């Protein structure tokens, strides 16, 4: 079972001895610290972690002994503050006397802002607030992927405007593939659900029940997937009966939509002879509820959609569409989910609408081919207001050799401009009123989550401008 | 509780359908796929997996209810492989007939060699296979991480032998502190494991209890830590009292090392002026047991450890080693833990060798500053071999615009060639027996873990040649 004493870096096991004798609050903050890209971040995924970790009576007897045991080993040493964490079982019934603030989740909001900040509401409990700082500082991940897959929709976005007119399907744009390619089975169901604000096609499972224990959706599952072949089924047919393969599997998947890789020998070969000639009665003969969907999965991403659409534009029937693009029949569709990055989908999309195809005709697929860290939005938490000797001070960092980490001081509010932009007002500074009502809302107080938010106002809160019409 | 139904990439759930009919087995196997620099990867992670996810009883008639369910919404249609479920928990108790063999945990294998293989006990389960793909394909991460860190330990060995004469210490020079940078608790605890394969200095607990738990060591912990201060417990004391802040700290840790990051205003400051004259008394009094640590977390890590070294070099009895280079007193160290990845490491330690700094004086630490992926050694899942109408065929991929997606051949086995290195035999060539015994071996068959290795064991067959030598 997970245990809170025992989830945080080590050396904070040694902090309760560090700070200033007398210290009687310590108040710390998140921020997406400021640095042309990802000026603004989808705050998301703090909910998932103060209700499984930070919730309820997360301190017990055994957990302590526990966490006596290990750090004396660990440390070769009695560090332990055994008496602070037996102070909140005693007093608090194991419920951390903390306060959480923050935005509310789904909000995009520009770097630099302050996100949450965390203060202990037991001056005992001093030590308590940069304890919990590891796991509190781990929201950058659902964070970073909430914003990153966001950027990846404001492109497609743009570009499916553009060459069709509309935004219909942009939320089935971008697949998520990638669940074998995170590093466990809890980052996978966090990942996914951060793909999942932005999109509603995926093949993480995982995603789906975290969504639906920690958020909640009106609609039975955020996200939806269709049958598609991988290389094992295509294969296993043996290398001269890739043909069969196909029409195998785009019989028995007949009325619904099924995707098929179709590079396992060559792609080309695939689309124009197998697919353009060979099985084409089987094809055209599918309803636009049901189509196939061609996915290569090697090459140079750009050069293989590009020669695809050409081949396939040249054995099935094209039309323009009312904005001059070229699209294919209804019942055909290409996705590539190969080496898909914000950068190679910009790429992709561009040369797609050079070449007059319009991004009707593509999907994508996040997950092979391809990263995300804490440093690509500079996630960070850090202290900012201490009260020693009944004294509150304005702490912060400057390191002199790197400007851009200098933190924040003192107390922290979160604040609407006069053009309706967001400021964070610094120093306690919230209190003079000058800037209206601080945003941040409190969201988790002493073992409590006093504040929630549903999947479905989430994504709503996430929403591109363009889609806001 | 997790649920293997649903842990699988969404498409899998489809596969039943897609193999060709009267297929009695597949085959498929695991390997960090060769590119046309990490030319040995370690082989290290796996034995977690088969633990925690896929042994014992994972098949229940809730869980299969679950998924049906599940998978009703997701895909908007009735495809799931109800009765193939419903078989493997009526026939084997909810057991998986799969038999896996690997190769040792720790051992270290060149590039493009099978490293474990995946096949079903039973007729019937053909589907499984790959169903668990996913979930063992993960083990990219562990691997990566060992390897990387490995990689990083031939660095810090290679530099420190030169510069001093000899490796001791060489499992202290890089620490972890990458809890707060992961994507998850859960990731956590791997990456650890991972990172502990090679060296012994870490903040990350949760590698701690993983390997207790999943591997098991002779000694109470594979793992240590010291106290060490963050900027919050110095910049508390306010911007007029770091000297103070240093004091404090360093008195309360007197007798064992102590870390205190140094750079909260400025770190030139900081080591010429506070530590090397206002508080240069306590260091000096120092045992070599427990020495200060300072520890720079800003600007260019090259440059600022290169300056930091100068100034304390001038403010502290410097001595030359044998080898020529220059030494700390034993009471003072330094740690740089800021932007150290594997190339920046190379160029700090190659740095210092150019300025006559032994690497006794440094330790790294990793995590902050700085993502490996399951590309970087083109770890990958592949069906090679299945048996349909009872005749086995070879199968492979071979895209035409990427030979370096090629796939290997029929049966699988890793022998020692006769000078010693490693070969995959393809094509059940291994059944000739002219290259002595396969180096996999069975590690899980029907359910049950069949083989295990200590932490112990693998930390040996993890070792660098040069520690052996």
């Amino acid at each position: 079972e997970f245990n809170i004493l025992l989830a945080t870096d080590s050396y904070k096991v040694t902090h309760y001895k560090q700070y200033p004798p007398n210290t009687s609050k310590v108040y710390s903050y998140f921020e997406c610290r400021e640095k042309v890209k990802y000026e603004e971040t989808v705050f998301y995924g703090l909910q998932y972690i103060l209700n499984k970790y930070l919730k309820g009576k997360v301190v017990t007897k055994e957990k302590i002994q526990e966490a006596k045991d290990v750090y004396k080993e660990h440390f070769q040493d009695d560090v332990f503050n055994e008496k602070g964490w037996n102070y909140i079982l005693e007093k608090y019934d194991g419920h951390l006397p903390i306060e959480i603030k923050a935005v509310p989740e789904g909000f995009v909001i520009p770097r630099g802002n302050v996100l949450f900040t965390v203060e202990n509401t037991d001056p005992e409990c001093y030590w308590l607030t940069n304890w919990i700082e590891t796991i509190l500082v781990q929201s950058w991940y659902p964070i970073t992927v909430a914003t990153n897959f966001r950027e990846q929709k404001k492109i497609l976005a743009k570009y499916l405007l553009e060459t069709s007119g509309n935004l219909d399907g942009l939320e089935y744009k971008l697949h998520d593939f990638g669940y074998r390619g995170v590093s466990s089975q809890e980052t996978a169901g966090i990942g996914a659900s951060a793909h999942l604000v932005n999109f509603k096609g995926t093949d993480t499972v995982a995603g789906l029940a975290l969504i639906k224990k920690y958020y909640g959706t009106k609609d039975p599952v955020p996200g939806y997937s269709v049958p598609a072949a991988e290389h094992s089924t295509i294969t296993a047919w043996g290398k001269d009966h890739e043909k069969d393969a196909f029409e195998h599997i785009v019989t028995q998947f007949s009325s619904v939509p099924v995707s098929v890789v179709s590079d396992s020998y060559d792609i080309y070969n695939a689309c124009e002879k197998i697919w353009g000639e060979d099985l084409r009665h089987l094809i055209v003969s599918r309803s636009t509820q049901a189509p196939l969907i061609i996915r290569p999965d090697s090459g140079n991403p750009l050069d293989t959609v590009l020669k695809v659409l050409e081949i396939l534009g040249k054995k099935f029937p094209v039309t323009e569409n009312s904005k001059g693009y070229k699209l294919l029949p209804p019942y055909l569709r290409v996705i590539q989910g190969d080496g898909v990055d914000i950068n190679t989908l910009q790429e992709i999309v561009e040369g797609m609408k050079q070449k007059m195809w319009s991004i009707e005709n593509i999907a994508f697929g996040s997950g092979g081919g391809l990263k995300l860290t804490r440093d690509l939005l500079n996630c960070s938490f850090k202290c900012s207001y201490v009260v020693t000797n009944g004294l509150g001070i304005n702490v912060f960092k400057d390191p002199v050799a790197d400007p851009n980490k200098r933190s924040k001081k003192g107390r922290l509010s979160l604040h609407r401009t006069p053009a309706g932009n967001f400021v964070t007002l610094e120093e306690g500074k919230g209190d003079l009123e000058e800037y209206g009502q601080d945003l941040l809302h409190t969201v988790f107080k002493n073992g409590k989550v006093t504040k929630s938010y549903s999947f479905d106002e989430i994504r709503k809160n996430a929403q591109l401008n363009i889609e806001l019409e």
